[PDB]
């Protein structure tokens, strides 16, 4: 009998995204899964601090996010952005996802999707048509902060 | 009488709320990390000629559509001993409680602060205010 | 008499770059001068942390980056990299470095000198072509910390 | 015997030197900074199975090159008690001294830790080993 193993890799993943016209719906692709935050409005997300992870089935509309914005400098600074308290949380179809995505790991859980939900809403929040920042724009920014 | 006002650093904007020779801001150098904990108090530092005020802002228009909105925000808006007459000092006495002065205005300067992140058109130029308006060592 | 002034902003400036074939090296331009790292080799520069600035005069070789690459997260990682001890200095030709990129600043000398070298080093570093990191690779990139 | 080796964070890589059941690596978290400040400080940690050992990488060439180097490097690489038998440790018999060890594993370190941060190709997959090796 060889010797008894526990493996603590996590698994084969891919940053991927969803066409939502004005910004880039990022998620995690794991097996047939897609980890993402539960958002039709990344603005409103950021802006309301409401950003719950849910799990649903990949579809062929996820993008392979390829060309890669995320590199060192931005991986880096969002690793150190992020403290015990944030606006990141799960619901009851993302019970694996520490697992899943870190697989054993000494980051407790609420650290765990901290640094995931960060990784997810910079990417979707920077992927939006850059525009000068003046009384007009924020007017209509403000907007997915209060518009139900 | 009471007007949004930024420090242009240039990549973003900090902005705050001009009230006499005082400016109300958050207390924080990196509003996207505060908008990530869900958590922001306001400070209260002395106006200087660094300050732009934001031309065809009213906060008139805001305060409307707050007040309004059926929507509920999970950030936390708090005030250091300084911004105690905050309410006050900004809204006078109008129909409005502290703790929706608090809000209102918080979400006004996260909104635009945020927003100068993600949306800033970059240039040539753009390391010009980033260099004159340094944040403290 | 209108009342005594004493100006704080700095000067109007552009970032530009030299093509170096293998690299951007980057400036910033103020009038006629250009406040560069005096360097034929930006990974060199780096292995061997001899960073010193120089000024040299405008030439039309010089490109005004307008396509900027660095943005809010690269800028405030970089911010946060740098303090009180590196390996940035200035050559007697730069007097007016601190006064030229910063105008009136309480950064001291070295703090302010640390993150003009920091963006300048960093955006020269960034404009490399990817390539994979192996023995092979690092072999190569190995010889610009020990050839003279 | 004494080899070069990873932990992947998928858009970097920690290097260090294992020697037994040990590793020798800076003590910093961002090579970057580090590179930067003009400074590190050695430390050993345990081997665990995350740590890759750089394949066809054989100090050998790394020494003949760097004692045959008219380079300085400003660079300043430092030693506590825990990581002072560096030398004879890595280079065993080797007849190089101890600052020109403690330099040349520091010069190797930060090279492929630098490297690994400005030069890693990214791809959709870049997160899988960012992920797996988080710290903390």
């Amino acid at each position: 009998m060889s010797s008894p193993y526990v493996p603590t890799d996590n698994r084969m993943m891919q940053l991927a995204y969803l066409d939502r016209g004005f910004y880039k719906h990022y998620g995690i692709i794991v097996g047939e899964s897609v980890y993402q935050l539960d958002s039709d409005d990344i603005f409103k997300t950021a802006l309301t601090g409401k950003a719950r992870f849910t799990r649903t089935k990949l579809t062929p509309d996820w993008v392979i996010e390829e060309g890669c914005e995320l590199d060192y400098f931005r991986v880096k600074y969002l690793e150190s952005s992020v403290n015990s308290e944030h606006i990141f949380s799960v619901d009851h179809n993302c019970e694996t996802i520490a697992k899943d995505i870190f697989g054993t790991h000494t980051l407790n859980q609420h650290q765990a999707i901290g640094l995931v939900g960060t990784i997810l809403l910079t990417a979707g929040l920077m992927s939006t048509i850059k525009t000068p920042v003046n009384a007009t724009t924020i007017k209509e920014f403000f907007n997915h902060a209060v518009e139900g």
